């Protein structure tokens, strides 16, 4: 749609996705909804327990733009 | 907050949560964000691959109200 960082926040035991294909570094992650609304077919992703943090979807300094979901580009 | 069913939709391989403590029946489920914004401490929950469907959070006919998240009550 016509045009934002997600920034959604995790608590200590909340799950999220690591995507090693899309991450800027190994400390980056995206929330489940952002994962599900993007294209990670064939990517090396895993479900992780975050230990807290915030979603990097839409932040080009933490996540590769081709890994953004449909709501954060 | 002052006051809705979530209704968020899953694709075939999308994950969600089953909560056997909160479900109306074994076919009910809630989305990850709704799980994370509710209280399922001590509940018998699991991450599942949905096969598609929609989130039951906020629908008293599919999910026990004490299992609703903060955005759907
Ligand atoms: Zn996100
Ligand atoms: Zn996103
Ligand atoms: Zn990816
Ligand atoms: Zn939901
Ligand atoms: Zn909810
Ligand atoms: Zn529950």
């Amino acid at each position: 749609r016509l045009g934002g960082v997600c920034g959604s926040v995790w608590g200590q035991n909340d799950i999220a996705y690591r995507c090693r294909t899309c991450e800027n570094d190994p400390t980056c992650a995206i929330c489940v909804p952002c994962f599900q609304n993007g294209d990670h077919n064939s990517h090396d992703y895993s479900i992780i327990y975050t230990g807290g943090g915030c979603c990097d979807c839409g932040d080009e300094t933490a996540w590769k733009p081709d890994g953004f979901c449909s709501n954060h580009k």
